[PDB]
């Protein structure tokens, strides 16, 4: 019926994201994606905090998927019998049934296959959306990660020059809501199922207990941090499904920035902060100048010092003292 | 002295739009409204909850009024001695005296006509603003809707080539903040003047209780659907007076979004989610390629399904398989 | 080494700027500044309630820098022994070192000088960021200002036509989190570090107790209000280091905004209400077309009148009928 060549994608987890080519000679294909759901409880703070948490493939967020324009993205959705509820996935890049999700509704023990055309360029939120209550429920609670759609020339400036990136991360940033007790201790639930009740109660007073990149505390840090040298372009993918925020790299910028996520539309060029709607993708290129620890935070500093939302670079290189210099250390006052 | 043809528009209740033309050959004419101020008690959810509201023309938000870049926009606003306060109105189209509120302050029995050249393009706010604290109270109470001003040549991509819609809706957003009893119940009173004081404190902690579309949970659903069919290009407008909104049609797409509003600016192209700043309007439009339901929402989900910020389209037509397609229906995991 | 001519800027208290040129034939030079950090108890409302502010050259926000692209900024930053913590200063506009903070922090006593070259046009924030948990605190307690950094052909409409203005203001908006004790009257504490643990628990909740402009509710308003006259072009420089803000002039527009703040971008048209990301700036002109009282405000209208965020601006001139007219005065009902 449709007769194009399939080719099969390894999905890894974020802040990686699988390999695919930028510029493609290649035509239309369909290409073949397989997420796999788990519900677990995890940690997400240094402190031991516990979490009911819902994740495409293990991981909050879920993984990244790219393709180019005109591709058609066949996904496997499966929900094991190991699972509790019901689930679905709506991708904002798709056209019909709201996202795909009237299609894939599975209970534990099924599972589902949906093809959607990539007609739109750009970075877009995937999230599970079951139906009432349960919708902000299941995002919050982590099932949501974000697809890139390429055109097939590349990425642009708009002003007719190319825009080449040597690497790509994800960053997906998650909103959680954790009850307290009375004592002012997070609460602990045995299943998602009994989580809710307390959790919803938080949720509708609209103030996250943590806000966190790659699912914990931490998470992008230490021996997971984000690694560049001077030179290298880096192309930085935020999502958030549910809550706005405003990323900032600490010591760089925002080269070329597309804040709404969408390269039918020019990048801005030389932003400090940018800013991602909540259900929403958006895409940042920088171009390393300095070497050291950077930090890439939302820019509600309480949010990033506070509640989680932290992640790391470390950038080998030759420093600059042309661009910066400290001309006298700290010294006694005259 | 002002020597121009008059003309009087008969306004309609949100969401629909009074009859005028994108494009026109007429040249500037004065164009003629009438608002008349409504306080009421009304019902804002499912459970039955009341609301001490204040409206023009009776409607949560106020009417759209549209006009033409040059027109001049002749409102006659009346409080009649049914209501308890003085009322004003402001326009953000218009320029000087704080958008017209320091001409028009009436009390209850009063009426007032203003006049202002609509030199800017784009859609705007219209909000009661009586001074001080009553201020934002009159806002979140319900007394704001919008005006279009729209290129006397219509609508264009900014990139010569025209955008013509075949209808408009108007959503007017409203985030309402009502208290609740030791019970943790909603509290009801009898009079705007006496829900004051507990509507005020909980208004200085910024959270709503309620978010809504057209002035009620669920207002824009089931009978009361947005409609449209496939082939249909379709200009949803939407305001929001005091905080913000980020919009977000599931299963389409912003084909041109003109998120800050104005016309003298390009529209941007294909976004999954867009923002409306609180204070403004923007506007959006889509052409419906698949037919079923489609829910247009805030993307903070957690006020779209369980504070009341949800409404939905019924899209007529023929299921595109192309777009879409389930490929292999729910069943049992292999 | 770096050879370049020296030059001396006397910086002024906000909302006023330094004297500086737009458009210049100067070529690069070294920029000298100087900031004294100040800690110091004040008043920030009508009601006398107290604060522990930590400021730049001892006002909120602090001081606005003006430089040229390709200068270079050479500050001192001086922490006299009178304070009690140690400091840094981090600049938006910088490259490296997170913005100069990794070669700033000096403790009380102490002195260091930092130079880095202006690479990037707009307006920037800077900050103290000392590390961990004290980066909101310090920053949320005053210290942030902005610095503007102008091509040296001076500003333009992206459309090759040049944007003069005749007068600059620079607005520093500041969320502020005062603690309340049990009877819901506001604490007042000896020192920054006794206020410490009662604001970060405040702080962690996110929501402010009051958003001000110039450091105090009313601060621009009756003898402080910005002027200017009918024809006149002002630009107007807005800061948030930790919240959004969403500037609105109430009876104007902003005729050319740079919204994110960099004029790399080309400046958006005829807005009514513009966004500024926490963490950035952001810059509109406007010229004033009717006289008298102007507000400027964010447009959450609650923060605005409730909570402090309103300034004024008294504009003299002529009074134009055509733009606007009460066509007939307050009366009764027919
Ligand atoms: O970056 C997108 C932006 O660039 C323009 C040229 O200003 O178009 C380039 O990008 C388009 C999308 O990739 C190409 O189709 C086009 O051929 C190319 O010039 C703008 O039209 C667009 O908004
Ligand atoms: O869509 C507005 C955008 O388009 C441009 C052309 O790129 O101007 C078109 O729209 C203007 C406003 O309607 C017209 O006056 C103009 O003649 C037409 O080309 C841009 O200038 C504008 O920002
Ligand atoms: O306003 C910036 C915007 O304008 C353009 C022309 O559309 O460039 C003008 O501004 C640049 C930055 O000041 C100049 O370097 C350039 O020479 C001038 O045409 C755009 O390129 C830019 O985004
Ligand atoms: O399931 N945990 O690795
Ligand atoms: O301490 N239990 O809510
Ligand atoms: O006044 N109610 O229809
Ligand atoms: O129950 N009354 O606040
Ligand atoms: O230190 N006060 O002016
Ligand atoms: O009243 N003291 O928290
Ligand atoms: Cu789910
Ligand atoms: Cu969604
Ligand atoms: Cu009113
Ligand atoms: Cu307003
Ligand atoms: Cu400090
Ligand atoms: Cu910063």
């Amino acid at each position: 019926d449709l007769k194009l060549p399939r080719q099969k994608v390894e999905l890894v987890a974020p802040p990686f994201v699988h390999a695919h080519e930028q510029a493609t000679k290649q035509g239309p294909k369909i290409v073949e994606f397989k997420l796999t759901i788990e519900e677990k409880k995890v940690v997400i703070d240094e402190k031991g905090t516990t979490f009911q948490a819902m994740t495409f493939n293990g991981s909050m967020p879920g993984p990244l998927m790219v393709v180019h324009e005109g591709d058609y993205v066949e996904t496997t959705l499966v929900n094991p019998a190991t699972n509790t509820m019901p689930h679905n996935i709506d991708f904002h890049s798709a056209t019909g049934a709201l996202g795909g999700g009237a299609l894939t509704l599975i209970n534990p023990g099924e599972q589902v296959v949906l093809r959607w055309k990539a007609t739109k360029t750009g970075v877009f939120v995937y999230h599970c959306a079951p139906g009432g209550p349960m919708i902000p429920w299941h995002v919050v609670s982590g099932m949501n990660g974000a697809v890139m759609v390429l055109p097939r020339d590349g990425l642009n400036d708009g002003k007719g020059h190319a825009l080449k990136y040597d690497k790509v991360y994800y960053v997906g940033e998650q909103d959680m809501y954790v009850p307290r007790d009375e004592k002012g201790n997070f609460k602990s639930y045995d299943s998602p199922g009994e989580a809710f009740t307390d959790t919803e109660e938080m949720m509708k007073k609209l103030i996250p207990s943590h806000v966190v990149f790659n699912g914990k505390v931490g998470a992008l840090t230490g021996k997971n941090a984000l690694t560049a040298n001077v030179g290298e372009n880096v192309l930085i993918v935020h999502s958030q499904a549910n809550r706005d925020s405003r990323p900032h790299l600490i010591g760089g910028h925002g080269d070329y920035v597309w804040e709404t996520g969408k390269f039918g539309n020019a990048p801005e060029v030389g932003l400090e902060t940018w800013f991602i709607r909540g259900g929403s993708a958006g895409a940042a290129m920088y171009k390393f100048m300095q070497p050291g620890i950077y930090a890439y935070v939302t820019h509600n500093l309480i949010e990033a010092a506070d509640l989680g939302a932290t992640a790391h670079f470390k950038v080998e290189g030759k420093w600059n003292d042309d661009l910066m210099t400290q001309v006298k250390a700290p010294a006694e006052i005259p």
